């Protein structure tokens, strides 16, 4: 089926009372008086489509003759795709698109649009017109560079960004300093200033990484252990995953040392890992960031280096680069027991152009961010609605079937997204750094592991083509998507549903109202539903409810029906066809041990995953 | 008597065991291995005199083969003055002079010195060669300027400085921000970022001054802030005339709290605001009061430039990026048969002004903007220590009109020669860049202090007129707390009365040791330590009791009026603690504030005993 027929299927399906609360609440634009300029998702779609279409002004392939015709084609498709809720860019695009523009222009009927109207749009985008979620910022080993970094954190937070850094350059606590009477405070201690800044720069989340071999890593691992309340913390592995696993298997020892200090220590890697596991078992921090693995697949490595992730870990970014993200609701592509690949391919092509066009209309806070982002044009196209898509197809999440489906779906998306970047690199010019990148200076470079799909050969084929024409250094990610999947009424990201039923009280002049997963309602006797429904919200799962068919219980699994390894292996299935990283919570039961956590980390080291986040139920 | 003969009286008087502990501890330079390069106060004096002499390299008035001879003359005089402990520059000069210089050059016999040796000194001064105690740094109303200021705090603290800011530009908590989808956090919450920054940048920590204006919407939060901000001293700013605040208070009037970039306003009774300040100071000592308007009234460059903040101790009102450049004369060493030797004191004043002015030239500042603000105004902070001890010698009670009349003439005499010396140096060396736009130039009869308590007044107006033509420095005088350098000099601190006559910080007052009969001392020594004063000790003559008063024998108004006596002949500010008895009430504090508003004082610090 054609994307246009799928669009009609969906375009008039209105957001739920749920979604609408969130939209009114955070997304519908308001005038300076606090009054609504938007009162309907349709207004947001019009405004965002119009703004992103405007980047077509810069297309070197359009004669000025055509610009208005072709821009207005793009606003139309972008508009229809967004209103159908088939693809949603991420939150900042929806908040900040059109800020600075005359209000009479953002919602004008598209047939009343002049070229002058579009150029005026392009020119009146103010400094709040920031449309990326997150950035990476370096923090060098000097007072100057540390506090220049703190300033950049504050400046990025002001305009709504999240930020991450690797703090490993900072010389260990106690260390000699040539230019002071003080001993260096060390990374953990300075991170408090970073956390202070953010406690006072408000919006209406950070990533702090330290490397496994830093003299202060033990202090770091226990850092948030009663602050650093605004930090997520991860332990960085800049070396090969293979090498860490081998050291571990041998019960070996790691040398903790820093280039600009004489402080060193030897620790057993098993003991270090247990200390990480114990803390994660307790509080969920710190995660693991396999920076080596990210750099293994980084087209620009070692000209550029990936030292940190963004707060959610799903993009490894080099210094000053930005998260540029949006998501397709694959649950809307279910058609009679199959994924409509024809309609999905069109959307991929449109989505990659959409996200690539956000770069052109995006106002960044620092000049160095503009530069990093113009030079690589890294995109983050992902998916949401996959948990719900699986329910529809009657595939259990915790099954090899689901993982094979996942890898093929991802590989299909990868292929077309990367083909589209060829197309666009041809039509608009390549990303500035294509020449020094591995797509050029190398034979057979693929920016991910593959090896779980029949699309592999066609992908290597496209990767070869992109030696000549490539708009984007990387195209794919899987983000958490909490808010935009709520707007789209779908499951978040690649994550299983956390609950099938939960009670959400709508405050009035209070009065509880029940949600049951919509795909379940569609596939269970409302008969059976009415009785069990009460016990379901009590027990959180379908597992142990007596009179519910076997194969409703098998398919309608939630997060905690699914064991830690089944979580981890879904992550690996997607990671194999994603050129950035993956946001995946490895959920563990309350009854999980520290050893069970260790076993997840060991398996992580053998799979293709680029990071780990564990959350133990009840911790 | 001549300064040279006074020098010989003092030059071989060795620091006490006390002083020597402090010197070994913090002041004697050490090699990279932690070994001592200096073992005697003499080494410090040689090192510092040589480095400060080096600025003579830049004298436009010295020709050739006249240069080396005249530099060596200055090193020699600076040397002898420092070693006699007649004048000491403040701590940073003592710590950091000669950092970066070959060790074989700093302590070389002066007769072995070539011009090449001096030029080499001047050129190897490294980034730790920072010789100023404190700075003022602006904090504009944007995220960019806030955190750019935070960076500066950190950078200054790294090289040893303390820093003050007025945070009143920051828009009130809850206010509208265009560039953001959030509301302004307020100056009190942004101060936390600054404290946090300092908590982490360590020195061996930094003192800070945080000021918020009396009419800022957040002043009540501010007054109660440290009730953290543990690294801040806080004071309430009064940018308006003192007259106007005193009047509003007398009328039981109301103050508008407003901010140019917020719609948040409020009206408060000025009496209730003051009571809230007094209650907090009564408890904890903070916040002090900064009479910014009054400092600007006497600021030669107002309104081209404006004084918005003090340094952490409040004795220098500084405009943006300016630096404290301080040093003190031990006046107790100028006692000579019931009189102050004005002949020797006048010579030292001229030398001490030249010394402090030469510190500017060999100072390495952390930010370019500080270098600029300092080169342009050349503000100096010449002060005194040993004043309390000087009064003991002269047998003048601190808490007496006699003492305050003495203090004003002493201060006026010092101001006269210090300002004369700035004429002389403006002639010899060139004027401070901004002389032409300053009130010494663009005005008739501008005096940078109140005066009005001395026979020297006319001679001072006369010198102020001369300095329309030639002036090296925008201001020259300050009275600093001086705790460490008075310990080195074995003298009382600043203008403060002694806190105690006998103790452990030890430590029996030397002047008392000399007057009070031996044995009549030992029979009372025990009880002086216990009761803290001589007041209620049987059988110490009534006249030893009257002279040898300590801080808490002197009532709050007598403290305050001493402050006023000096402030009338000081062009910067005064560091004076208004000590109050434990039994003082919140109304007694309010009464101190009210009197402060009537006198010529530019700020207030109260400390109630036992709080
Ligand atoms: N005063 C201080 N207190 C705590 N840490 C400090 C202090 N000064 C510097 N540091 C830390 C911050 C960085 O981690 C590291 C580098 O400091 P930096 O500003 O580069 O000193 P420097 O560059 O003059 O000396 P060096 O030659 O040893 O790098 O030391
Ligand atoms: N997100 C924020 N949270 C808390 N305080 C903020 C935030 N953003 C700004 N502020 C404070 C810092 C300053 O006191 C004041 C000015 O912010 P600023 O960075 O100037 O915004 P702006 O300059 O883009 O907006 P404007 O045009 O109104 O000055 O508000
Ligand atoms: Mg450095
Ligand atoms: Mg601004």
């Amino acid at each position: 089926m054609k994307l246009s027929d799928l669009i009609s299927r969906w375009i008039d399906v209105e957001p739920s009372k749920n979604a609408q609360i969130i939209l009114r609440d955070r997304y519908f634009m308001k005038d300076l008086d606090g009054n609504y300029l938007e009162t309907k998702w349709e207004d947001v779609a019009r405004r965002v489509a119009r703004v992103v279409a405007t980047a077509e002004l810069l297309n070197p392939s359009y004669k000025k003759n055509e610009k208005l015709d072709r821009i207005k084609e793009w606003e139309d498709i972008f508009f229809r795709v967004l209103k159908a809720r088939l693809f949603i860019p991420n939150s900042p695009t929806l908040f900040n698109a059109g800020l600075g523009v005359k209000h009479d222009l953002l919602w004008k009927p598209i047939d009343q649009m002049t070229l002058e109207d579009y150029e005026e749009i392009y020119r009146s985008r103010n400094h709040l017109h920031m449309l990326s979620a997150c950035f990476v910022v370096p923090v060098g080993d000097s007072i100057e560079e540390i506090f220049e970094a703190v300033k950049e954190y504050a400046l990025i937070t002001k305009v709504g960004g999240g930020v991450g850094s690797n703090f490993s350059e900072l010389r260990p606590k106690g260390s000699f300093v040539a230019g002071t009477h003080g001993k260096a405070s060390g990374p953990v201690s300075f991170m408090h200033v970073f956390n202070s800044a953010i406690s006072v720069v408000k919006q209406g989340a950070l990533m702090g990484i330290l490397n496994i071999n830093h003299p202060d890593i033990e202090e770091f691992i226990d850092a948030k252990k009663e602050v650093l309340n605004f930090f997520n913390l991860s332990v960085g592995f800049p070396m090969d995953k293979k090498e860490i696993l081998k050291l571990y298997e041998e019960d070996g020892e790691l040398e903790l040392s820093h280039p600009r200090s004489t402080i060193r220590k030897k620790v057993k890697i098993r003991e270090l890992f247990r200390k990480i596991a114990t803390n994660a078992w307790k509080s969920g921090d710190p995660g693991l960031a396999f920076l080596g693995e990210m750099n293994k697949y980084y087209p620009l490595y070692p000209h550029r280096k990936i030292n940190s992730t963004n707060p959610c870990g799903e993009i490894g970014l080099s210094d000053y680069e930005a998260c540029n993200l949006g998501s397709i609701d694959v649950a809307k592509f279910y058609n009679n027991g199959f994924v409509d690949l024809e309609a999905l391919q069109e959307l991929v092509q449109i989505a990659v152009r959409f996200l690539d066009n956000v770069i052109d209309v995006n106002v960044f806070p620092i000049d160095k961010i503009t530069k990093a982002v113009k030079e690589s044009r890294r995109l983050g196209l992902g998916i949401m609605g996959f948990a719900d898509l699986l329910y529809k197809l009657e595939i259990p999440y915790n099954s090899q079937e689901a993982r094979d489906f996942a890898a093929n779906l991802m590989a299909f998306i990868a292929l077309h997204a990367h083909r589209t970047s060829y197309e666009l690199g041809k039509e608009k010019g390549n990303f500035p750094l294509l020449e020094i990148s591995r797509y050029r200076t190398e034979d057979n470079f693929v920016p991910f592991a593959m090896g779980m799909s029949n699309y592999d050969d066609e992908i290597r084929e496209v990767m070869k083509m992109t030696k000549e024409f490539r708009r984007n250094v990387a195209l794919l990610t899987i983000a958490p998507t909490g808010s935009i999947s709520n707007i789209a009424d779908t499951s978040s990201g690649l994550e299983p549903n956390f609950l099938l039923a939960y009670t959400r009280f709508v405050t009035k002049e209070k009065e509880p109202l029940l949600y049951v997963n919509q795909v379940l309602r569609e596939k269970l006797n409302p008969e059976i539903l009415k009785r069990i429904e009460k016990e379901l919200i009590e027990k959180g799962s379908l597992k142990d409810i007596p009179d519910v068919p076997e194969k409703i219980k098998k398919v309608f699994v939630v997060a905690l029906d699914i064991d830690p390894m089944d979580h981890l292996l879904m992550q690996d299935a997607f990671q194999r066809y994603v050129d950035n990283n993956i946001s995946k919570t490895i959920n563990m039961p309350q009854s999980a041990t520290v050893d069970d956590v260790l076993n997840v980390y060991l398996e992580a080291l053998r799979t293709n995953v680029r990071g780990i986040t564990v959350y133990r139920d009840g911790s």
